[PDB]
């Protein structure tokens, strides 16, 4: 018993601390989107609501449609590390947790949300207002639930919980129960979760850092953006977009839907190559030799206990007889199920251990190109120059490649904008730029003439900076290597148009398209064929 | 200054996975180790020794150690440590570089899975043990940490409570290193004098070869990454002598690593031809203004106190002019004393204030400092300190962003104070991107003025990189190693040195242990400051 024992603890300044690892300010709103991902959303809202009296004049809601929290996965938010994501093959985006404190406390100083599953509804307030004010160190953070179909209390301790709610009503942007069920009524399903961030960090001048003015539909740095500015890194819109290499949760940004995309769909004459990675391959072995000490420890465990069992039944020929047979039974089921995960981490072993480079030529924009690194789906390294790009050359110009890394390989760092095993990922991109070296012999538009072929698709201009013409014969030219895809409102299927889109978008389900064999909703969906090419 | 009682709503904790998840900071390894090298240069350390300690039985081979001969830590202080994001540190305008109540913790397990601390201040030794290792082995999903302290001078246990004290020791005894009281106390004797901390990270983190991380073999004067270096590698990511050598831009402290002293150097001071601009800057001047307004009121509310008790004392020591009682007497003291305390106080908020005001009314402006590195010309771009530790090396701005040979070589040296950036959570980059961008733009604009200003398209610039050993049509390729061009490039950079004694800067007119002044010549003749010549920007 170790109950006298010092404790690590969190005080009210690791908030601010622990927010310093944002210095990308759209990495910390893409924690929260990764989480309403995880929560299996099918959808979510990122928009303003006007508040002149709060800090920077508006309020940042995110409103997921997903399985939301019940009281106990409320509580475990502030729980710094927990992440039930944090499980064997887990293919969460969340694994650290971490995201959602890390990321709200560099947007903003003070957060609210809000949760809904079966018949609970919970508020989590995290106000540092409330700590400054009041001269508190540690983090104290309301946390009371209601029935979601009462609107009653549920709580063990009703003078705890009325203090929790007087909190809320003094220093939240709601100020009273019915102001808190309205946002509970703003999640309109069996489930959900809303999070509004507000009192939002200024700049010197006053302004808030996310500029919602400029273009309504759109939630952008306040900053001025240079020449060779990424659009990704000054629009939350064309971020969002490419946040994950596999879209399925629809995104909108104040009400407007975000036309996210697959990067592989977008490019001219993508291929695929596949490496074969030796670090992939070692560690899936590791994990499999310590998978099968551990059955081994618990079937020595469940075989004991068996055999004193055994002896204790033929000896007593009563009470203790069952806490032996018992022990054995959990002993002997606790060793089978880790003798199925040793068999289980067998099994996966033999499948082949290989990241996919995926090359592409980016004709509408040459000057947006490099690799794209995605982890476990998510994006963390955007335009990283590699091979032959990293001269001062034309040659790889214009090449967007994209990989997919699973956590075995390489997992991400604090702000999810690098990677940990820096050795790793030098190692990484080398290997990409060998493949992208490759791909560029292997589509030959340099054998051929690399300046006559970004002719043909109208780059006029001496600068590799300026849009190709936007004559339309030139227009048509590139779009024709480019085929239109577009996502189903309805049934998330994605696409392909047969025609030519005009430009924000709006709603579109399957039944629109002409093409008759993906006419319905109900018509299966069609994948990208990538052809594949070959290494040396 | 709390509304109610709070005690019974939930507060937020730390769980055994976030120590893994704070580490995840560092993806340069060498930051992790700087985390450490900055305590030890905040407790007002003369030395710390950084060095290896074999142990075949610990994973990766070996423990590393930090010695400092700092301040070190009473009991509270220590307790302190694991109290995340707190920070004596943290006060206006400060210039210890700690602020964040995190960097030992986020550095060390980085390094390794289990660090153990040992520390002594006046009367006292205390032990931190931190053990992932522990925490494991029994299931622990809270973070517990032994915390015992000892007498520096009997060795008898100092505690409230020798049940706890007995659990925390023989936690140290069964997980630790050190087996025994004997083998602790072995550990605390490296500490010679009346203070010091020894820092020691152990499980050190294997590549998947089976190997550490950190090679102390190829060079046994050095740590190295355990990576190739392939052709554009910098020194200073790959050799952590030569990283620790530019980590402070003034530096003081000696560093030892593996017992073998480190050069540190001033950049500035290994240049051809520096030249000093100065910037203002707008949000310096207005963040030490509102400083100096805080403390303003925080004088006048203590003045205020201060003659309301003064005027008491006076007015109730007439209304008692004829009462002989004790209790008069008694109450009289009272408000007597009173007003003497707080006069007191108001005294030392009016000095705070009135130092605050006067340091205000200096220049608010950064200091560039650019000069020609004439020895490694492929070793060019911007060192950018923040409160003097470096947090961005070899950052390329102004003219080299692009594909030229004006400015290249140009290496630029700029000290930003807290007030105007703070670093990110790595202490790797700035947590104002915004901020940080317009410095750099600043910064290569004055860069372009340097290059103007000591004009080598009048001497021409082939011609000038000709004359001190760069004939190789190669950019990247070292000069000639010719007496002449030695001695050519030797007359532009003179050679300084610190002594091992009074701890000063000193120039020599023209080794690997150690050099004292006498060896130049006597450890109290002033320290020679360098005096870099003025540029202005337009
Ligand atoms: N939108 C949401 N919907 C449902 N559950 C959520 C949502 N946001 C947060 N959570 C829960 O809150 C927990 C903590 O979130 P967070 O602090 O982001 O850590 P994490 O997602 O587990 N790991 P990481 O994001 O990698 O640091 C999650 O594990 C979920 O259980
Ligand atoms: N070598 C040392 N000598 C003396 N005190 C030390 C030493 N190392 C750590 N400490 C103490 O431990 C505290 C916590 O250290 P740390 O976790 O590095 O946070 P910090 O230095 O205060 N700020 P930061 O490094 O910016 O996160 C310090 O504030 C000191 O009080
Ligand atoms: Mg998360
Ligand atoms: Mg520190
Ligand atoms: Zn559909
Ligand atoms: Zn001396």
């Amino acid at each position: 018993n170790y109950s006298s024992l010092n404790r690590a603890q969190l005080t009210f300044e690791y908030l601010h601390t622990n927010s310093t690892t944002h210095e990308f300010l759209f990495g910390a709103l893409a924690e929260l989107v990764d989480n309403a991902r995880d929560a299996d959303a099918t959808r979510i809202d990122i928009y303003a609501e006007r508040r002149e009296d709060l800090r920077g004049g508006f309020m940042l809601c995110f409103l997921d449609d997903g399985a939301g929290m019940d009281p106990s996965d409320a509580a475990s938010v502030i729980q710094f590390g927990k992440s039930a994501k944090r499980t064997p093959e887990s293919t969460q985006i969340g694994q650290y947790g971490n995201g959602l404190k890390s990321g709200s406390m560099r947007i903003g100083k003070d957060f609210i949300l809000f949760t809904k599953k079966e018949d609970t509804m919970t508020c989590l307030f995290l106000s540092r207002t409330f700590h400054e004010e009041e001269g508190i160190d540690e983090v104290i953070v309301p946390l009371p639930t209601w029935n979601a179909r009462t609107r009653e209390p549920v709580t063990d301790n009703v003078e705890k919980f009325a203090i929790e709610t007087e909190l809320i009503y003094k220093y939240s942007p709601f100020r009273t129960e019915e102001e808190v069920m309205t946002q509970f009524m703003k999640i309109p399903g069996d489930s959900g979760t809303l999070v509004i961030i507000f009192n939002l960090k200024l700049m010197d001048n006053g302004e808030p850092e996310l500029d919602i003015i400029s273009n309504p539909r759109d939630i952008q740095m306040a900053e001025t953006s240079p020449e060779g500015t990424k659009p990704e890194r000054r629009s939350f819109r064309a971020y969002a977009a490419v946040l994950y290499i596999d879209p399925r949760m629809r995104i909108f940004i104040h009400g407007h839907k975000v036309q996210t995309k697959r990067l592989s769909c977008c490019l001219y004459k993508p291929r695929m190559y596949k490496y074969t990675s030796s670090r992939f391959k070692t560690r899936a072995e590791q994990e499999v030799k310590k998978a099968e000490h551990v059955a081994r420890i618990a079937e020595e465990k469940a075989r004991e206990a068996e055999s004193k069992a055994r002896t204790l039944e033929v000896r007593l020929g009563r009470v203790m007889l069952r806490q032996v047979q018992n022990r054995a039974i959990t002993l002997r089921r606790e060793a089978d199920v880790k003798k199925r995960i040793k068999e289980a981490k067998q099994r996966a072993l033999k499948e082949p251990k290989e990241l996919n480079f995926v090359f592409g030529v980016n004709i509408e924009h040459r000057d947006l190109d490099g690799m794209f690194i995605y982890n476990c789906s998510r994006l963390i390294k955007m335009y990283e120059k590699v091979g032959p790009q990293l001269e001062g050359g034309m040659a790889c110009g214009g090449v967007v490649g994209v990989v997919d890394v699973p956590y075995l390989v390489l997992e991400p760092t604090h702000n999810k904008q690098d990677f940990a095993d820096a050795k790793e990922y030098r190692h990484l991109l080398r290997a990409m730029g060998e493949h992208l070296a490759q791909y560029w012999k292997d589509i030959a538009i340099a054998q051929r003439g690399i300046i006559k072929f970004w002719d043909e698709f109208g780059y006029l201009s001496a600068n590799w900076n300026q849009p190709p013409s936007s004559e339309l014969r030139y227009k048509r030219r590139r779009a024709m290597e480019i085929p239109t895809t577009i996502q189903c409102d309805l049934c998330l299927k994605w696409r392909t148009l047969p025609f030519q889109l005009s430009s924000y978008p709006d709603t579109w389900v399957c039944s629109m398209n002409p093409d008759p064999e993906q006419d319905r909703c109900e018509a299966s969906e069609q994948k990208q064929k990538v052809p594949l090419g070959t290494f040396r």
